[PDB]
């Protein structure tokens, strides 16, 4: 019944007026992302008139983790040390900001943004572990996934009010209070919102699945089983919001996640161990979180 669901998400859309809007160089990046022969100064002088994007990716390519101890202090230094896809990957990042910060609702701008962003960062180091060809690709789909609840904070708070002392007053998910109070979720709405936007099926179907990967109705499902465990892992180490139904133990519940065995599947040349990638995000999840919540004050 996911027709019955998206549709029930479209009607959720429908009464807002005004819907939220992404720029035309998150949609042209998304668009490109596969292309590896596009030049970089095509790329840099889309920022050239815009000094406040600008200085946004000055700022997180000077971050250690993408320049490491080598300083960037002009988008030239940007261009020549992060190369096209982390060029790519700063400037969505810093323009897709807006959209988490254009608003208020009963859930703060930060929460959501600072998970959407671990998300991210996860998904992709788990993209690069398991020689993932793309990995910005995964990036994307990450800091994307949750666009749905983006959309029902700001756009329909005090609606959403309701899901938030539903899940705070009986313990359970985000994802399930949606249900019982919507009769759809985020994961629908998002959908419904990413395909008004024109965005690529592969991030579509992300933000549709995400909560679930044994769903997804084909076999290429690297991405999505990528963003679902980087979510579940962010929400069971202090990375966000959603809520969790009690597991016995986390370490065990991660090293056996479904996505590994998707994983596998999409990818049939990888090698990977999945209990020493677990051990590495647990050995790095502090660092994650603290540069997470730093970079961008929302
Ligand atoms: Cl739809
Ligand atoms: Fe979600
Ligand atoms: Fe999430
Ligand atoms: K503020």
């Amino acid at each position: 019944d996911v027709e019955t669901r998206l549709t029930l998400a479209r009607e959720f859309m429908s009464g807002v007026d005004e819907l939220p809007t992404v720029p035309d160089i998150v949609l042209r990046i998304a668009g490109k992302l596969n292309d590896p022969d596009v030049a970089i100064d095509e790329v840099a002088d889309l920022l050239l008139q815009d000094q406040v994007l600008t200085a946004r990716v000055v700022h997180l390519a000077n971050s250690p983790l993408y320049s490491a101890a080598r300083p960037i202090s002009s988008i030239r230094d940007a261009v020549i040390y992060l190369g096209l896809d982390l060029l790519r990957e700063a400037i969505f990042t810093c323009a897709i900001v807006d959209l988490f910060k254009t608003g208020k609702g009963p859930l703060n701008r930060s929460t959501l943004w600072a998970h959407s962003l671990g998300v991210a960062r996860i998904a992709k180091l788990i993209a690069e572990r398991t020689g993932f060809l793309n990995p910005v690709n995964v990036y994307v789909a990450g800091l994307l996934h949750d666009v749905g609840e983006v959309f029902i904070n700001f756009f329909r708070g005090k609606e959403f009010s309701q899901v938030v002392t539903l899940v705070d007053e009986e313990k359970i998910t985000f994802g399930q209070a949606e249900e019982r109070l919507f009769g759809t979720s985020h994961c629908e709405v998002g959908f419904a919102l990413a395909k008004r936007w024109s965005l690529n099926e592969f991030i579509c179907d992300t933000i549709l699945y995400h909560h679930d990967i044994e769903a997804v109705p084909y076999k290429q499902a690297a991405i999505v089983a990528m963003v679902a465990f980087a979510d579940e892992y962010c929400t069971l180490r202090r990375l966000g919001f959603e809520g969790h139904k009690p597991v016995d133990s986390v370490r065990t519940l991660l090293e056996n996640h479904p996505s590994w065995g998707v994983i596998r599947r999409s990818l049939g040349g990888s090698d990977f161990d999945e209990k020493l990638i677990v051990a590495e995000l647990d050995s790095s999840i502090v660092e994650i979180r603290a540069a997470v919540d730093e970079l961008f004050l929302l």
